[PDB]
């Protein structure tokens, strides 16, 4: 469970910037979110990295090169994750700038966009998660 426990906090952070509350919006105008963003993502691959290395004591590989596919799918899995992690922290780098561009007016239709692309990225996020705790399981 630490990268579980480390995924945890990075989607609970982002369950709360999802909610777009004064708070969030004002701490997503300056880099506060996306870096606070960025060192849970950090620390969840860090640990997920960590967790795969020490797993790789534990297997039974008597189906031989099964193991090389195993292992290099597992990689890809973690490669979805942190692409996805990165592409939330992306929609929100972008949404800082588009209301600079909007130049005092009125950001509130940015934010009914936002929100429901956010809704979108944390479902991707969720089932590349879901499927990536699927094949650390066959370990």
């Amino acid at each position: 469970q630490r990268w579980e426990l480390a995924l945890g906090r990075f989607w609970d952070y982002l369950r709360w910037v999802q909610t777009l509350s004064e708070q969030v919006q004002e701490e997503l105008l300056s880099s506060q979110v996306t870096q606070e963003l960025r060192a849970l993502m950090d620390e969840t691959m860090k640990e997920l990295k960590a967790y795969k290395s020490e797993l790789e004591e534990q297997l039974t590989p008597v189906a031989e090169e099964t193991r090389a596919r195993l292992s290099k799918e597992l990689q890809a899995a973690q490669a979805r994750l942190g692409a996805d992690m990165e592409d939330v922290r992306g929609r929100l780098v972008q949404y800082r700038g588009e209301v600079q561009a909007m130049l005092g007016q009125s950001t509130e239709e940015l934010r009914v966009r936002l929100a429901s692309h956010l809704r979108k990225l944390r479902k991707r996020l969720l089932r590349d998660a879901d499927d990536l705790q699927k094949r650390l399981a066959v370990y």
